[PDB]
């Protein structure tokens, strides 16, 4: 049902940072999932106009937005090209041990934790306010799974067979009980339009 697994410490690492930095920008987080949504989209919009029936489990490219208050979550959904076990596993596709590395050294000359995501592991910002991620995939070539993980240095993955969902990841937030903002419609408007106003893909805010 339910394997866990130890994040390499590298990442370990970079989680503890992530949510033990005084850093008053949290904002960011919202561009870095969104950005990454958009970089999975292009990746199944690449390799289907070579193989048309690739986007036979979804013709929509699309990014939802969906904030709920009862549950305290907010879920970033796309319909990209989502993520086998395997890649879940590795650090949801990314370099992040070298990622880290890179990201680590730049921090050490000046950067700030908004510029994580020119590492490839922006994922992990979502830190700045979840105290709990659990990611949902789908990839066309295996399973759905479900990523979970609270930081502290493990992860789960198990089948998910809740919502078929056809293909895309979602990324679902449960929020630091002092981060509600991120639940408000207005202030998700704002940071959409300030941080990725350009993102090639209709971005809908659901409505609560
Ligand atoms: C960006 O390509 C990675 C494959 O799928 C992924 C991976 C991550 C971290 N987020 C999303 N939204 N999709
Ligand atoms: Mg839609």
């Amino acid at each position: 049902e339910v394997e866990t697994f130890a994040f390499q410490a590298e990442i370990a690492q970079l989680m503890s940072l992530i949510i033990n930095t005084f850093y008053s920008n949290k904002e960011i987080f919202l561009r870095e999932l969104i950005s990454n949504s958009s970089d999975a989209l292009d990746k199944i919009r690449y390799e289907s106009l070579t193989d048309p029936s690739k986007l036979d489990s979804g013709k929509e490219l699309h990014i939802n937005l969906i904030p709920n208050k009862q549950d305290r979550t907010l879920t970033i959904v796309d319909t990209g090209i989502g993520m086998t076990k395997a890649d879940l596993i590795n650090n949801l596709g990314t370099i992040a041990k070298s990622g880290t590395k890179a990201f680590m050294e730049a921090l050490q000359a000046g950067a700030d934790i908004s510029m994580i995501g020119q590492f490839g592991v922006g994922f992990y910002s979502a830190y700045l306010v979840a105290e709990k991620v659990t990611v949902i995939t789908k990839h066309n070539d295996d399973e759905q799974y479900a990523w979970e993980s609270s930081a502290g240095g493990s992860f789960t993955v198990r089948t998910d067979t809740g919502e078929p969902m056809g293909r895309g990841t979602k990324v679902i937030l449960h929020l630091k009980e002092d981060q509600t903002e991120y639940l408000e419609e207005r202030r998700i408007k704002e940071i959409v339009k300030k941080h990725s106003q350009f993102i090639g893909y209709p971005i809908t805010l659901f409505v609560e």
